[PDB]
């Protein structure tokens, strides 16, 4: 790789990994559309296994791009309108409250103040079922906004309702095959274990636990070869064969509503490029991140914008993960650690390496 993208990685991450203590971490910077690796330290400390390109990692929250995105190619191929009501997908929601609350609520966390977890007592479909039911909403739809996996993990359940595949097999099907993610998995399979991380927290080794929804909120794994490759799609979407695919990418990266700086996406959050590094750094931050915020509607959505910095951010009990890109200059970054550490950590250290790319 070329000395300086070499040096500015270098140069920042290991003293990351110094300072917040992290086992292993691997990043990849897509640099004029080229793809350059990464690796330090451990996937496994116990049996000394090194971090390599083909290592997994627990993408947590990242996974919500994904679901973004099918959500979008399932719009392009007319199998569901983000401007349907939540009833239509699912009859059984025959709660009141439900009247008013359209799939783009769902989405984008505007349905009302939908939980950010799912509560573990929750197992069953009908045990969901349930859970939706009884929700009472806080505010009016389209009003505020409340990141939450029970919002979006509803989405992503309900968008491939149409289509009559499983989560996973229109995930697999629509999304990881025709982008050649072959080591993208929801569920890692027994010949890919050689090759999955553990998650430390607290010193502890740990794996993601099954929970409702997790594989469209939250239960994606992958490579920071694979990642590479999605922030590639997802940089430029044109170059796409499969023509829903195409379309579902740009939807996702629309810009439906606004708090403060922030544009929310599907999946994909946002902000105008140049961006103020404190402006997200701080903005990453749990504190902001994870509040209720009023938001303003755009009307109509605006189709993606190249100049801009898109980024989610995204974690589980033993992982942390990052991805940032800026369309306009063919410029990426994807960040994957088994450790959950600090989130404006994250965005401060690959600000500092794009910043210094352009």
């Amino acid at each position: 790789a070329p000395q300086q993208i070499n040096d500015i990685v270098h140069r920042t991450i290991t003293p990351l990994i110094e300072q917040q203590k992290i086992p292993g971490m691997a990043v990849a910077v897509i640099y004029q559309g080229k793809p350059y690796y990464f690796t330090w330290g451990y996937a496994d400390i116990a049996k000394k296994q090194p971090v390599t390109q083909q290592t997994l990692f627990e993408l947590g929250s990242v996974s919500k791009t994904f679901t973004g995105v099918l959500g979008g190619d399932a719009i392009a191929r007319g199998e569901i309108k983000l401007s349907d009501p939540t009833t239509k997908y699912w009859p059984e929601l025959t709660a009141k409250q439900w009247n008013g609350i359209t799939l783009l609520h769902l989405a984008t966390y505007t349905a009302g103040g939908l939980p950010l977890q799912v509560p573990d007592e929750v197992k069953s479909s009908s045990d969901l079922l349930r859970f939706y039911q009884n929700w009472q909403p806080a505010w009016a739809p389209g009003t505020q906004r409340l990141y939450a996996n029970s919002s979006i993990g509803l989405f992503g359940a309900l968008a491939v309702k149409p289509s009559g595949l499983s989560f996973e097999q229109a995930m697999q099907t629509r999304v990881f095959q025709p982008l050649k993610l072959n080591h993208t998995w929801i569920n890692v399979p027994p010949a890919e274990e050689k090759n999955y991380a553990w998650g430390y927290r607290e010193g502890k080794a740990v794996h993601v636990s099954p929970g409702a929804l997790d594989a469209e909120a939250y239960g994606v794994k992958s490579t920071i070869e694979d990642m590479a490759r999605w922030v590639q799609s997802n940089l430029k979407p044109l170059d796409i064969n499969e023509k829903t695919l195409q379309q579902g990418i740009q939807l996702a990266q629309s810009r439906y509503w606004q708090t403060g700086d922030m544009y929310q996406g599907l999946g994909w959050e946002m902000l105008d490029w140049p961006v103020n590094p404190d402006s997200i750094i701080n903005g990453s931050d749990n504190k902001i991140a994870l509040a209720a915020r009023p938001v303003k509607a755009i009307t109509p959505p605006t189709p993606a914008v190249r100049a801009s910095w898109v980024h989610k951010t995204g974690a589980t009990g033993g992982f942390g993960s990052y991805v940032a890109f800026i369309p306009e200059k063919e410029l990426g970054i994807v960040m994957l650690a088994n450790k959950n550490y600090p989130n404006p950590a994250r965005v401060d250290a690959a600000w500092q390496i794009l910043n210094a790319l352009q």
